[PDB]
């Protein structure tokens, strides 16, 4: 009947329709004749003014004061400022809201539920290098509370017209050397090759360990990248061990406790903060099927399954699958053991749920993206693997963006 | 233009050209992705076109591209349509038809076999009678003492004003679903609805979890016929496991053979409403949805009970370890009965042989990713790692309107 996507969720045979994405200002890569939704990164002061505007729109709703005396105080305001340095700047609130809209509107996050909850550090006066390494420290210690972990970002100063911009170059802040072997293997975790090799360049003297922390490359505007080792105190990590089979432990696996993005950018009303690290608590399939499991990452799969004594010359015995669940319980097992707060697909995909329920009351939709949302393994046992989805760029937003170097 | 796509394992990279061939639009716009909604939310010329584009592909395909009979074939269909409104397919035009429906099919994760397809002109079919013959020597073909054998039956096609030869029933093979009044289902739950259509229509029901379904047969404008298929042509695996004894206890089975008979074959702007068609099981099909579903036959539970695991918790991965040995006693029978089937794994490396295949044969190869990769273990195979494209190609397999 109505004039929007029909989305149907078919364990429940219950049927919504997402008014939101009408609302979306910005066109994703689909087309009526191919879709693209698979792929993982497919390809003016009026610009900036109407962005502008729609936020502080957004805000001023959020706060039901649209239409009013300080609402359009607030236009006049941003657009002044604009027309005399052709950029504005945000009011603390306004940030604190932007960032957590941002999270709000990520369509690949499941962890959602959690999006009104998330402290926001303003870290917007930095003005060095050395001071982004002690405002990232802080943000460590507050975010992991010592296994309580707490959702938190910290947001650098903005682009800025004829400046360079603030940039942590990692793509986490915490993160496991990838060393290359005169074989052409990689001890550590291949993922991170390349920056270890920034790291190198950069004068750090490379351990050569499979879980060797690494340090910061923090980037101030105009100038090199800064090299800032964390002390090991603030970096908790967790010993892998498993509840039954007891050899498991003696496998040396471990991870870390704070999943911290930092290479992403997040865009507020136009403005831009390419330097805004965010961290949240881990979903255990990040770690115990990803992480450990891709055959491009650690890679123990086949391991595992020998110590298992699985039948690993066929793909029949399902060894590969017996050894995954394993390994994403001692992963589940061990944090709880550590008292280091993860979260379970099972219960991840859930609360998500009802992540989708609240949504569509508060705002008729929440876009979503089926291939991120739903787990790497045990798919089809969650229930989002049942729902229906609509993927739709809202702002604001967080955004890749392209490496410094 | 051409999208780009990516294998983020391997780290290789192809472009896909073949999307350039579509002249039918999916449900995305550049505004919202609806990649993953499971249906679509809804003269001469047009029919002309299509159906020279198809005569185009079939000559192109056994090299004959502007021969004579190829030209002929052409003036033949032209002269047809302006005078009928329509035309006829030639047996070898069919055959080839079907299995390019199949190559193109996005969903399908078995399309390695495509070029291997047995396939039954009905089109000469004008009774429900005749259709159940038809389907009897389809049955009997495919299963072939569990040497499985892929097949497509071709009944007659759609006419202007006629009603069309339809299958009511969604596979050839299904199980009851008896709706108790105390609220469960008793068999299959997705089979209510079609059920309580073949008791209405005179078929005395019977009690179990595993009920055979008979056919509803439809020729055009009459009542649909209720068949019984002879239980020696549904060949059935028990389901045990090789190390847990109880598990056989479950008394749990499922079919031979999947055979889907409710879509709508369209080649070359003509289209068979009844064309129903079978391969062979992949095991996380019976394991995973058809068994663990949760709007299934949901046996999770029971399962985790009997391997004595803590349900209390989800973070005990009990519903992990259940679905794990459910496929693994699925594989297990099935190689046990020796019946064809395929695991998870074997048939996305095969899946991934097919896409290098066609990438060289067409310069792509529409896939359907949230379809591809398989429900339990995902991120295990190879096809979750590596980024496909969605569209549509002619002819194809599509979906219709339920007949009641
Ligand atoms: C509080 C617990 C949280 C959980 C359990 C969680 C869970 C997840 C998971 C499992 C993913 C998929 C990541 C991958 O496969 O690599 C993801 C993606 C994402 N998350 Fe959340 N998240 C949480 C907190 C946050 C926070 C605090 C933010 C931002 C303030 C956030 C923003 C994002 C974004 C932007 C993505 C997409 C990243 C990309 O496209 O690469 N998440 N999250
Ligand atoms: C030979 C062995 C085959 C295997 C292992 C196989 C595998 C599969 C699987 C696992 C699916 C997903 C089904 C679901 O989740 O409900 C699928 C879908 C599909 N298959 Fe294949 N298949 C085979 C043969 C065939 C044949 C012979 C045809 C047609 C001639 C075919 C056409 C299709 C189509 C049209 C779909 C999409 C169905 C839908 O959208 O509901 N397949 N296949
Ligand atoms: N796939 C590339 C790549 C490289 C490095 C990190 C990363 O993380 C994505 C991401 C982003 C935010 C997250 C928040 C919480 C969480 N548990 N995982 C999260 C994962 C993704
Ligand atoms: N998803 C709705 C629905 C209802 C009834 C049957 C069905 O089957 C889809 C389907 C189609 C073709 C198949 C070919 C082979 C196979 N193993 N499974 C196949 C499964 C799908
Ligand atoms: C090709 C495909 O898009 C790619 O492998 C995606 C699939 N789904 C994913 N889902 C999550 N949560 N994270 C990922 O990195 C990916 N990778
Ligand atoms: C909502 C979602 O698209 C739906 O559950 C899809 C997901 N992927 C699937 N994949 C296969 N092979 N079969 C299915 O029925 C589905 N269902
Ligand atoms: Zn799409």
């Amino acid at each position: 009947g109505p004039k929007f996507p029909r989305v149907k969720n078919w364990e429940l045979g219950s049927i919504t329709y997402d008014t939101l994405c009408a609302q979306s200002q910005q066109d994703g890569p689909c087309t009526p004749r191919r879709c693209l939704g698979s792929l993982v990164l497919p390809r003016p002061a009026e610009q900036l003014l109407s962005q502008a505007r729609d936020f502080i729109n957004q805000y001023y709703s959020s706060i039901k004061r649209s239409g009013s005396q300080a609402h359009e105080e607030r236009l006049q305001e941003v657009e002044a400022e604009v027309a005399s340095t052709g950029t504005y700047h945000l009011r603390e609130s306004e940030l604190v809201f932007g960032a957590k809209q941002a999270w709000r509107n990520a369509p690949r996050c499941v962890g959602r539920i959690q999006w009104g909850k998330l402290q926001v550090f303003d870290a917007r006066d930095c003005s060095s290098a050395q001071e982004m390494f002690t405002y990232i420290c802080n943000h460590i210690k507050y975010a992991t509370n010592r296994g309580n972990l707490r959702s938190a970002i910290t947001v650098f100063p903005q682009r800025a017209p004829g400046r360079g911009d603030f940039r942590i170059w990692n793509s986490q802040l915490v993160r496991y050397a990838g060393y290359r072997q005169q074989d052409g293997s990689v001890r550590g975790d291949p993922a991170n090759v390349e920056i270890t090799e920034l790291c190198i360049q950069h004068g750090w003297t490379p351990g050569n360990g499979r879980f060797d922390v690494l340090p910061l490359l923090l980037q101030a505007p105009d100038e090199a990248p800064e090299l800032f080792v964390l002390p090991p105190e603030l970096v908790l990590e967790v010993p892998l061990e498993h509840p039954t089979l007891e050899w498991f432990a003696a496998l040396g696996l471990r991870w870390y406790a704070l999943p911290a993005v930092s290479n992403m950018l997040l865009e507020i009303g136009g403005l831009e903060f390419s330097a805004a690290p965010f961290s949240g608590w881990y979903m255990s399939t990040e770690i115990g099927t990803r992480n450990l499991c891709d055959p491009h990452r650690y890679n123990i799969l086949e391991d595992v399954a020998v110590c298992m004594d699985l039948d690993t010359r066929t793909t029949s015995s399902l060894w590969k699958d017996k050894a995954a669940v394993e390994i994403n319980l001692a992963v589940l097992h061990s944090f709880q053991l550590a008292k280091v707060t993860i979260v379970d697909h099972h219960a991840a995909t859930v609360s998500f749920m009802k992540h989708l329920d609240n949504e569509q009351k508060a705002r008729g939709g929440c876009p979503a993206d089926w291939a991120w949302i739903v787990p790497p393994i045990s798919g089809s046992l969650t229930p989002v693997f049942h729902q229906e989805m609509v993927n739709y760029i809202l702002s604001p937003a967080f955004r890749y963006q392209p490496d410094p170097w």
